[PDB]
């Protein structure tokens, strides 16, 4: 049977192989909705192949490249089988993966959803805290991609713009952290201490009044409210690069702080994405947790397995999906308000377009 | 009968006349646990000769004082009354002020405590979200004032020294929100942002590990959920002083901002302290509200009642007492983990004096 409603499932993405490295860092370097560089036409593509080797290494350190593609279609799989029972009347169902830096882009996602035929698009982040460097991104991608080819959609538009607070996007958090606090020696468990670490956003995008922030704190919180506070936690912020100011305090100075200062018994959460990528799998699991940790002279760090192929993830997903189905919403309310010094003249014609959508 | 149980209401208060403005700035400049100044013991004097007058000229313009002492003693009273109802084994209840920065201060409230002979003691912040700069400060005056006296209190203390989300001070919030979305013309109901408000923070401050920004996120979230995101939000942060960074985007900017980008119908929500005090009669009503909001065009600009009088919050604040007694807690769990880059070394032993307490 023809797709009836197509998921569009967003993400930055990562490359997939070494090889891929350059033109992911190209992409990203030439995405002014995340960073604004002095011709960036130009000054990109230096950057791009100055950093590929670099980039290139770590990934190798990894296994060879990025995950994300193949925890996105794990997940994408579930979700559908869920929405077909869950959802009839919008069935069959049908994910779509648009990579924000690497293949397949949104653009050419959105292009085969045309070519499919579909009567609904639900542009759904994998980002469940919302910030207008990445998911603002992916939604301004998906309007320029109309505007520039410059004719109307085929289909019914609308978005799952953020999500940080679903109720088991938390129970699977909760779960992963009671499932490594085993592992650890059962005379340390009331020893550990939750690091929350959060990709950091720079200074200049928080000041201007991002939402991520205050979502990941909100995350934070109802994950610990779930766990009773079991244990005492901190929210940290990993993945700075550059020399301007960025939200701390950092990931790899908080663990040297606290193993220096007693506690010697971590357990990070990577608590803004839903898969394993590098920032889990190199950043935390090589940069603090191997080297780092053990120069400081940890006695145990560990890490929350990220949730990857939870099936309860999956219908976490399906769950969202359909209860934005069935409340006819377009976007959230969240997403009729702009940012208060916003200076990007195309956020406000990415909320239009999806606030005036035909039901 | 004697008093058995002390509740003590622990703020950093405000000059109730013009003439306690001086003494005021003067025990400010001298908190260490606040600031840091280069011959601090003499050029705290000297800053807060110089800034008196510019103070005294803000209070006069909001009455002539600060009304903390008067909402406290309130609050305190109702709380008392309500205790002695709920929990007769600890009756009868007694609250203290401690303020930090005018009289009664902290040491002279434990004095009184010591001599009314009270069995139990508690320490109980008035800032729902913890600070080490508020609570954090409070509480080791508590420590220091055993310490520099030099013997053991005569009472079992305790704290309660954060209380971000208590469901109570969550529907106090939303209904003081919905109460002020009614004095808006109902033609512009569903336009008014929502301006959470808090003080900042020093960005020296928050990338040491302060907890604040992502409890106050945490109290946010609640009441918007209560909502039921009835109206988009943003949290903004005020109070800013000096040449340093701070946790931005600020209040003032970003009402400003709202403005000149079309939202012109706004509702600012005090959210991380319970009662009036120069931050809402001075900095927003005045400074924000009236100034401001007149050169930017603003249609409408109203703010949520502070929750001063409210007899639902002394019900929350005897519902912490009443729960906090019955779980035999001697602080939150949040507090045996001191700031991974704290520099402090009272910090650990205010915490370990609380953990350490005889039941
Ligand atoms: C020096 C050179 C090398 C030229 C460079 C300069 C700047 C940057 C840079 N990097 C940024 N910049 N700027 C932003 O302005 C915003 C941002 C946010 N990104 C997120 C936010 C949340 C996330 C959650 C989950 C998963 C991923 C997330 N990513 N990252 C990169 C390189
Ligand atoms: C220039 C001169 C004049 C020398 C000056 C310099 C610096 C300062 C200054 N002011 C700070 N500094 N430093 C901090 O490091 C931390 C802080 C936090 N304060 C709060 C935090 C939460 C609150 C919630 C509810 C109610 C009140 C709250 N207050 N305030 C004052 C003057
Ligand atoms: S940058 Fe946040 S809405 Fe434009
Ligand atoms: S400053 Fe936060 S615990 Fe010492």
């Amino acid at each position: 049977r023809k797709p009836k409603t197509g998921i569009l499932m967003l993400n930055m993405g990562g490359p997939e192989t070494l090889g891929d490295v350059h033109d992911f860092l190209l992409r990203l370097f030439l995405d002014r909705d995340l960073m604004t560089l002095p011709i960036q036409n130009k000054l990109a593509p230096f950057i791009a192949k100055r950093l590929t080797p670099k980039i290139q290494e770590q990934y190798r350190r990894i296994g060879g490249g990025s995950p994300i593609k193949i925890w996105t279609s794990k997940q994408g799989e579930g979700m559908v089988k869920l929405l077909d029972e869950l959802s009839p009347n919008t069935a069959p169902h049908k994910y779509y993966i648009g990579f924000r830096y690497v293949h397949p882009l949104t653009e050419e996602a959105i292009e085969e959803m045309e070519r499919d035929g579909l009567e609904r698009a639900i542009a759904f982040t994998q980002y469940p805290q919302y910030s207008c460097s990445t998911t603002g991104s992916s939604l301004n991608a998906i309007y320029r991609y109309y505007n520039q080819v410059g004719r109307k959609p085929t289909m019914k538009w609308s978005t799952i713009d953020r999500w940080p607070t679903h109720h088991l996007l938390i129970q699977c958090f909760a779960d992963h952290i009671l499932k490594e606090l085993d592992h650890f020696p059962l005379e340390k468990r009331s020893e550990v201490v939750i690091l929350f670490s959060a990709h950091s956003l720079p200074m200049s995008v928080v000041n201007r009044g991002d939402p991520y922030p205050q979502e990941v704190s909100a995350t934070v919180q109802k994950v610990m409210e779930r766990l009773e506070y079991c244990n005492p936690y901190r929210l940290v912020w990993q993945s700075k690069v550059g020399p301007m100011p960025w939200l701390g305090p950092q990931t790899d100075e908080s663990i040297k702080g606290l193993c220096e200062r007693g506690r010697k018994n971590i357990l990070l959460v990577p608590i803004a994405f839903t898969s394993d990528h590098i920032e889990t799998l190199y950043e935390l699991d090589i940069e603090y947790s191997q080297v780092l940790a053990k120069e400081c002279g940890v006695e145990n760090i560990r890490r929350a397995e990220s949730l990857n192929g939870n099936p309860l993830f999956s219908k976490a997903l399906a769950d969202l999906v359909h209860s934005h189905i069935q409340s006819n919403e377009l976007c959230s309310k969240q997403l009729t308000l702009s940012c208060p010094l916003c200076v990007n003249p195309v956020c406000r014609e990415t909320k239009s377009f999806f606030t005036s959508q035909q039901l």
